[PDB]
């Protein structure tokens, strides 16, 4: 069963969600050619632990040895931070998860490292759109398939493919719980959404074919065809009216809630 | 019945050979006019070390300063990656060796950079044909000379010459071991091939005359006459009844084994 | 290190070999269109256990769920007896191994079910010849490679191909022991044969390409091109000056031994 | 380069071989104490010319003055038939070659005349075994060395030595062609055999040391140490996967072919 969070859980989830967003607003300043993913990891780790008084959820999670995941270029997800420097032209996903007093906030974004090819930029833009469209359909009475279909149609119209081997997930006082949030599928299928459900929408969208391959560290997934892949992620609450993005950043213009979306249509 | 078993060493050589082949498959998509050979070298080195969790065997080998060899046009072999960009019309050999947990896989292939002249295309095709002919005679009871004869005949019939001062070699847990695999000679001579032997066939074929000379850096060999030179290389295992190419790529149509098409 | 059977081991292997042969001699009378391979399996099972006072070696061996293997048409080896009826035109391998007081006799033969097409008959014939040829070169001083070369030359010369990833095997008080016996290769290579070695020669020979594919049950191997495949097997003793076929049937005219 | 025979050549070589063998079958009844080798020569000459409509190949061949060779006792080979009678206790090699319509068949055999010295019969039997073992390794892919090695090991195990100064040879529409077939040497070296080659295996095996001495007649070779020497010879075809003995006699029990 999918857990239904109480009003109290939801307030604590807003808090965790705001912190994870703040790690991303903070780290952007440090991202330039030459900085290593491990130095970014150390910066996020110290911010989360020393300033936010919280804990990086990935750390030691099923063996994962670092505090954040850093996925660059043809890396699809779960890249382990290391001493390899960022190179101008890279696209970088920084994926944060913060646990504040037992509650998880999970979110990621793409960064452009110095000057980047314009078509890498567009992959990143289109992928964020896919995420935003997936969020736009969330409301009580929608079905999980609604989210997959709308992401999949937008990616595919743009000549990209959706990664099927990884999905979004319920999130709460546990990092990964039901449901599996697939980023492909058919409208009206899968479980029905209810107020108080909380889950991530985190589409991985590849420039070429959808298949991935795992490296020998057990975590780093790359595109089998070595083409680019981008991801963005938010933690989403189902509200009485529709959705609330718990991990919204201050640099984002997408409406935080169905209520803010209704207002702007006036 | 029982499913066939292979010695451990042989499966670890098949892994090393498949990795070496994948580096060539990978690097093809990066080769175009304007890319420097030192840039190819960095791309290959990072893919071997960071993704394959393996080691570029050429690196610091007898002092060689790079991770791959890049040999262009009248360069015969062992060209040192550098800051010179590839130009339209270049022929380029990229020669990889990977060491995966101590086992080596050694292979090279010719790339046509942009629109190349027909005579450079013909040199590359016939050199590849020479290599595949050499591989085709490999089986228990073949003699090393069979490989040199078949290559020499195909090269010379088509107007080309064989470089004599470089040869293929045994390979396994060491990068270079006995035997010397000459790309010229006479059938039925030299040692008899035995099942489990692994060695390379890597003919260097010249547009003009066979003589080469070594430059100042002690690695870069060039044709004496300054005409083109092409090379292709595979790592080959002698099997119970024929050959198995350990470094075969997905883009190759030649059969991986004798059986076996 | 290949085990060398002692004279007593040899008497015991002869008994097991004769029993495995008599299972094929027996089951032949039951094979016709309409009979299911799970019926054949039950009949062989009851014969080995209740009559011979022996054990069907394949039963529960690495999980194999039946007492014999029944490979039809494009199936290469290890087919699992089941509810499908034999059809007119099928070729069928019944592969038997009996354990009689701890000693194994392993043998298989092809059956032509009703009227069979000429190309199926030819394949079965040439595979039998291949197996007999492989048997004929066995003597002390020969090498395992002599068996693979003679089989593969006879197959290929007649347009057929040799399955490469499955082989014959030493046999004794254990079902599968050293050496691997490839049905392809070069004469004079591999281990040297000595009196008292016992092993199988069980070539699988394909109508089209050599390659095979394992199905979902983890056992049933089929030709990759779905063309026909045939197998014949015998358990073979290296004697002082040639061979002895421990699993010879009385329907066979090839000599029991080289002398 | 060794010549390769066509199928028509081979049918003709079969005829020449069979005729050569038939001379040895015919001559047996005339071998007894008191018969001279020149009488055996004349009888074989007349049989070949008058009855087989063929020609004795040794006649006038490089000066040789007779139709057959007859080598007795310590004579190793190429004895010239003459007026000396066979004596109780002799061992005698009769070496025949017939040309039939241009094709040659070359074969010899030992005869024991009456009561022979006691280790003379075994010399002759071991020499025939040596020849048979040489034949038994012939197939495409074998090496000439394989013949040399198997013969030499059997001879030396029995305390005998192999004559090195003479050898077997290619044969066909010519009496002596490539390659030299040495009766000593090392497995897996020398010329590799191919289907359609035809050559002789004709080991000369000495009771004592291997060295020979040539007599004044330029032909008759004897053992330097004067101990007994024996020889047997057949013409051998390399077939698709083994051998065919073109000069087999009806008195022999070794198989005509590997098949
Ligand atoms: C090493 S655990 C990383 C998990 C990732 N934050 C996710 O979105 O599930
Ligand atoms: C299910 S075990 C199959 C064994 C088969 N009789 C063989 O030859 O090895
Ligand atoms: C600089 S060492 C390069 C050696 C090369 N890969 C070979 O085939 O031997
Ligand atoms: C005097 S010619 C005799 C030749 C002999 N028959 C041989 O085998 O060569
Ligand atoms: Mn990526
Ligand atoms: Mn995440
Ligand atoms: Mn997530
Ligand atoms: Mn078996
Ligand atoms: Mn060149
Ligand atoms: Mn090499
Ligand atoms: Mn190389
Ligand atoms: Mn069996
Ligand atoms: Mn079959
Ligand atoms: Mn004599
Ligand atoms: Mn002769
Ligand atoms: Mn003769
Ligand atoms: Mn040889």
């Amino acid at each position: 069963t999918v857990t239904i969070k109480t009003p109290d859980d939801i307030e604590k989830m807003r808090i965790a969600g705001r912190l994870a967003a703040e790690v991303l607003e903070m780290i952007g300043e440090h991202i330039k050619p030459g900085v290593t993913t491990e130095e970014l990891d150390r910066i996020c780790h110290d911010y989360i632990v020393n300033e936010q008084k919280a804990i990086p959820a990935p750390l030691n999670y099923k063996g994962f040895p670092k505090s954040i995941c850093t996925s660059i270029n043809h890396v699809v997800c779960h890249g382990i931070p290391n001493e390899k420097p960022l190179k101008e032209g890279d696209i970088l996903n920084v994926d944060i998860t913060v646990i504040k007093d037992g509650y998880h906030g999970d979110t990621s974004k793409m960064f452009l490292v110095g000057k980047t090819p314009e078509w890498a930029d567009r992959l990143c833009q289109i992928t964020q759109e896919c995420m935003y469209k997936g969020i736009s359909v969330v409301r009580p009475g929608a079905h999980l398939g609604d989210i997959g279909e709308i992401i999949q149609k937008h990616a595919e119209k743009n000549g990209f493919s959706v990664v099927r081997e990884y999905c979004g997930h319920g999130i709460g006082k546990v990092f990964h719980e039901e449901p599996q949030v697939l980023h492909y599928g058919r409208a009206g299928t899968g479980i029905e959404l209810k107020e108080g459900m909380i889950f991530t929408i985190e589409p991985m969208i590849n420039q070429g074919r959808p298949e991935t391959r795992l490296l020998g560290d057990g975590w780093t997934a790359i595109t089998k065809d070595r083409k680019l892949s981008a991801q963005w992620e938010h933690t989403v609450l189902v509200t009485a009216d529709g959705y609330e993005i718990l991990t919204l950043r201050n640099d984002e213009t997408f409406p935080r809630t169905s209520a803010a979306e209704f207002e702007l249509v006036d």
